[PDB]
């Protein structure tokens, strides 16, 4: 008996929005104050928030290999939430014979094979044989360089991450260690890279309708039971990409503002070598390279102050030879019914957390001039609330415009959120044409550990300097 017909008849009467049935929907950022200050001890820690969006609907899905089992050319899915999260349920039925082609070069023609019992057993075999023969008959023992997948992204929230670089959360949190408490509080910063370093396809014909994929005595029914509908509709795997994947985190405690431009410059390549604050930022940084294997138990972890170490890790792993086995990476799939590329919606709005940090100082002040001398020495003091709002206090010496005489000296303490800092000294010359000569007037100094302002001369030609010890 045939149940072809009724196979594709209540295949074709699934009604469902396709991105509606694999969309994955994040956070939604409430409240939050966009910036805020506080006087640690010696510092003053800046932190800056911004909401912002993450919307991408990526095609390859990576692989977990938890179950499958379940993920091969040619298996047969539900589009439901378990997809959308790197947990697919298979659908399991007999089987109609079925092409695949893998993409290995030089090969046929015998490229492409018919698997007459598309199992994940036979398929896998299959595909053990094809690159074999391409071992042993095509690449001479050459070893073929990957396909690179590459995304990298600043780490922020668990669903941001794993829609910026396609990549499970709970793998990378798991083989990296991601501190996002840490995160949020401005307290760490990291940046993951991932590298998909694919090695060969196998693709599988598509079917001319929805019933050729199944043997002829499987019913709808069937289906049913084995979860299609409407809210779950099958999916057809039409390609698996096989090779290896490295991940990279770079983690610091560092509050500069260059650090996700050091993070991107040390990934990009050894010429951050050649340059000031990167170098720096990189040398108060811990790297981590982890290198899947096959399944959980054979994933390898390495943490280095070094990053030569990693981009050693990364190279030894972009190249496919019978030493370096590939494992299954990502695939596409179609819905059955359609042929159309299945894609999952990833949306999220999220926080990112910015930090900054700035040093208290001391205006030390010198007068051994053969004259009087007066300061007018100003400054503001910046903070933030409650809406972040920049709120401003005006500074002021309390002894400026007081004559002071040779010699003197005094300590002046500028808080560390200290900005705007305005010094001027004069001197009475006793010269009706000129009766003050200024001999400082710096107007926008710099906010340094010392700040040494000193004056000497006579009144007739004075000079003075400041100075940043």
């Amino acid at each position: 008996e045939d149940h072809t017909e009724e196979i594709n008849d209540k295949i074709y009467s699934l009604n469902y929005n396709e991105l509606e049935v694999l969309a994955k929907n994040g956070e939604t950022i409430e409240n939050f104050v966009p910036k805020e200050g506080v006087k640690k001890a010696d510092k003053f820690i800046v932190i800056e928030r911004k909401k912002k969006n993450i919307n991408t609907t990526p095609v390859d899905i990576s692989i977990i290999d938890s179950v499958t089992d379940r993920t091969y050319p040619a298996a047969l899915q539900l589009a439901n939430k378990g997809f959308t999260e790197n947990k697919p349920d298979a659908v399991v039925t007999k089987r109609n014979p079925q092409k695949i082609h893998i993409d290995l070069p030089g090969m046929g023609d015998k490229a492409t094979v018919e698997v007459n019992d598309p199992t994940y057993a036979n398929v896998s075999t299959a595909i053990d044989n094809l690159v074999n023969q391409w071992h042993d008959n095509y690449s001479g023992g050459n070893t073929l360089p990957a396909r690179t997948q590459y995304t990298e992204s600043m780490v922020y929230s668990k669903s941001q991450i794993e829609a910026a670089l396609n990549v499970n959360s709970k793998i990378l949190d798991g083989t990296l260690g991601i501190d996002f408490k840490s995160i949020s509080k401005g307290e760490k910063k990291v940046m993951i890279a991932a590298y998909k370093q694919i090695f060969y396809t196998v693709s599988a014909n598509l079917p001319n309708n929805p019933a050729d994929v199944f043997d002829k005595s499987v019913t709808f029914k069937e289906l049913q039971r084995k979860g299609v509908s409407n809210e779950a509709p099958p999916l057809f795997v039409s390609n698996v990409a096989y090779g290896r994947t490295v991940f990279v985190k770079l983690e610091t405690s560092s509050k500069s503002n260059d650090v996700e431009a050091a993070f991107s410059a040390a990934l990009k390549g050894t010429d951050v070598k050649t340059n000031g604050k990167y170098s720096d930022i990189l040398e108060n940084s811990s790297f981590t390279a982890v290198v899947l294997g096959g399944d959980a138990a054979e994933h390898n972890k390495v943490v280095t102050k070094d990053f030569d170490v990693i981009r050693n890790v990364i190279k030894d792993n972009a190249t496919f030879s019978r030493k370096n086995p590939a494992y299954p990476i990502s695939y596409t799939s179609v819905f059955l019914k359609n042929n159309k590329i299945a894609g999952v919606n990833n949306r999220t709005e999220y926080v990112e957390t910015t930090s900054t940090e700035y040093t208290s100082g001391k205006i030390n002040l010198s007068h051994q001039g053969a004259y009087v001398a007066q300061y007018e020495i100003l400054w503001d003091e910046i903070n933030y609330d409650d809406k972040g709002k920049e709120v401003i206090t005006k500074r002021r010496w309390d002894n400026n415009w007081y004559s002071k005489t040779s010699p003197f000296s005094t300590v002046i303490p500028l808080g560390a959120n200290s900005r705007n800092i305005r010094i001027m000294a004069r001197e009475c010359t006793g010269l009706a044409w000129e009766w003050w000569r200024k001999v400082i007037d710096e107007r926008d100094v710099k906010l340094s550990k010392e700040i040494n302002v000193n004056i000497s001369g006579s009144t007739l030609s004075p000079y003075g300097s400041i100075t940043y010890k």
